[PDB]
């Protein structure tokens, strides 16, 4: 229930241990006034400093003037910080405004068309994003709601996604969670302690060509539907072939323990792990940080389940793109469909109480 | 922590309120009474396992490689998490299997209420399973696996995820707040109040339907909140809507949340004043609802609200008179009922040989 520090060379919410709940919001900008937008970013940073510490925004949730609306909507009163992190990102479309064209990073790459793509343009894209992660879903909702409220007239929410439970891990010493296909998800990720690997694979460096992005990262988001009726009638052997690990322990095929190193030649040629492994993609490595979702029924008598997939990397062109290209033949494709997509440049961290979100860009 | 599955009553009504909810309504697709009773028996066997933290059937792995596993496996390595599984039967169930003359009179169709905007597709249902637990993945796994066991005899008509408090970080005697920022639950029937449960919640044999003795009647209302409008209202308007202050949740003119209200100090159309038993001939409800937030609609607005759940001994003397009295509720400016359903919740599963619905079938 403790707080995660807000300041740092990097934004929290990436290498931070993965909290239980997600409320992810993408926003479109509705003002042409660069000065107005910069003022918003500063006001948003001030609110985030309050929210991540478990304090109400502005002058609080009650006790102000009776005839004025409260500054904070109040549904997080009496709750602890609950490990809330708030991570902001800038979408490619944003750089068509405020004269930012020349500052769009090369590594903020548009994604190519992938086979099987069925992307809903409504729940895709976005000028910017805010990833709210916490162990308490009310805490995460309260933060998005109050950010949106502060931004009224300058931003609007384009689409949002809640994740009811994590399917990722940055802490290999704790239990690996399972996704809705029933397999452990997150075993061979990057841990928040592996500072060497985070530098090599996640954080943008000054030499990469975009100086204002040093210390930031790049985010790929893909909403993925799961064909659970199809999956749930497949044999256990079929499910285990699809991934290359057994369902119970999550060990690589042939081995006894979850964390034993995979032996790729023992897996089928189209097994998910075999195709996704760094060694199959010239060393390309990802920080996976996704969450499970369910949004009611599908209107055809079934539950609607999926995986909201999030990956951070140092360069989209050397992370998500090569790996996802290698998944064209993935056995898993038979049970999933990508139905939403967006990319964001995640700026560096807020260094101290004088700093603000996006200050290196603006 | 686990909650015993067997008892004179079904669990999940008077038992401690868990952190999360997965509520599902099912429609029946078979006409065969025997096949349906068979399913009820299979569901009961599975619920015994699920509520103890065990996988269904012969497990989620380690069986024949050529067969699908009995359990879909996403709850492996998790704890029982106080899972309760509560089943109810909708009025439309009794048009099947020759049950028409066994529908309880207390399972009454709801009138149309002013301002209703009910989405047919998120209303009704032949039966429901209320799954409550502290871990949402435990609740979802339960619904997902019951549906799979029932595939071919029942379909999922609609489904609602909910959250209340998070127990790891919040004390138990602290009242949760709803998404309007007000404490919700202050004056409610508690599960410790055996006498009030008997008077207001549990069906008695003399009530008129013997197979429902020990059961209860459930009203579900999916209530959307107009969040963005509410958040523009002044602090005074918000407190005037309810008749309590927002910070402490004390009735107007009082000092503590649990001070008994003085109804005459509240505005004539304040929510607490219209909902109070003294304003409804003594009618009292057990509220057990959950907040929801499903995402955002096509106009950028938050799709959130209160999934209202009320248990009562007779719908005609519980939910209906109180809701009728809210016709002029000042809260009506800010909410909209968009889904509704009623269910008869049968008595408990007495022992290892009993099953869901045995008193009706
Ligand atoms: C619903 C969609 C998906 C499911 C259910 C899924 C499932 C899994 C599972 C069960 C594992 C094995 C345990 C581990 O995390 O190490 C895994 C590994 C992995 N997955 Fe996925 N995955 C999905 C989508 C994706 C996508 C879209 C990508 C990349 C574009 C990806 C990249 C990876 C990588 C890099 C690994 C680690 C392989 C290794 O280095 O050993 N996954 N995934
Ligand atoms: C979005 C919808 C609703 C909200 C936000 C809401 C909120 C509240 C709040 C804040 C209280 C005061 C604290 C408490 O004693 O629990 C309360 C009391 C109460 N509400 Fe509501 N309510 C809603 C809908 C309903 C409905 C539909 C009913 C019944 C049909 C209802 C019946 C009651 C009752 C019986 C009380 C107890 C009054 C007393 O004995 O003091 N509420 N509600």
């Amino acid at each position: 229930g403790s707080a995660v520090p807000f300041h740092g060379a990097h934004q929290a919410g990436i290498a931070t241990p993965v909290q239980d709940r997600l409320h992810f919001a993408a926003f479109d900008v509705t003002t042409e006034d660069r000065a107005a937008f910069v003022a918003l970013l500063k006001e948003w940073t001030a609110a985030a400093r309050r929210l991540t510490a478990g304090h109400a925004v502005g002058e609080g949730a009650y006790g102000g003037l009776p005839e004025a609306p409260p500054d904070d909507t109040g549904e997080a009163l009496g709750l602890k910080p609950s490990r809330l992190t708030l991570t902001i990102g800038f979408g490619p479309s944003l750089f068509t405004r405020f004269g930012l064209a020349d500052l769009r990073p090369e590594a903020l790459a548009d994604l190519p068309k992938f086979p099987g793509d069925n992307l809903d343009r409504a729940r895709s894209g976005g000028d910017l994003c805010v990833q709210a992660c916490a162990d308490d879903p009310q805490v995460a909702v309260h933060a998005i709601r109050n950010l949106a409220r502060i931004g009224f007239g300058k931003v609007v929410v384009r689409w949002s996604q809640l994740g009811f439970g994590k399917t990722s891990s940055t802490t290999p010493d704790k239990q690996t969670p399972r996704n809705l296909l029933g397999f452990k998800d997150g075993t061979r990720n990057i841990a928040g302690t592996e500072k060497d690997r985070l530098d090599r694979f996640v954080w943008a460096a000054e030499k990469d060509g975009t100086p204002w992005m040093t210390g930031g990262s790049y985010l790929v988001a893909r909403r993925i539907r799961m064909h659970i009726e199809t999956w749930d009638r497949a044999s256990l052997q079929e499910q285990e072939d699809v991934f290359g690990r057994d369902k119970g322990e999550g060990a690589p095929v042939g081995k006894a323990k979850e964390r034993d190193e995979p032996f790729l030649k023992a897996m089928k040629p189209d097994a998910h792990v075999r195709l996704a492994h760094p060694d199959s993609n010239g060393g390309a490595t990802l920080l996976r940080r996704g969450y499970s979702f369910t949004d009611g029924t599908d209107g055809l008598g079934r539950l609607d389940a999926g995986l909201f997939f999030l990956a951070y990397q140092r360069d989209i062109r050397t992370g998500f793109v090569p790996v996802q290209r290698n998944l064209a033949t993935d056995a898993l494709n038979e049970y999933i469909q990508h139905v939403g997509s967006a990319v964001f440049a995640v700026p560096p961290g807020v260094r101290d109480a004088d700093d603000w979100w996006g200050s290196t860009l603006f």
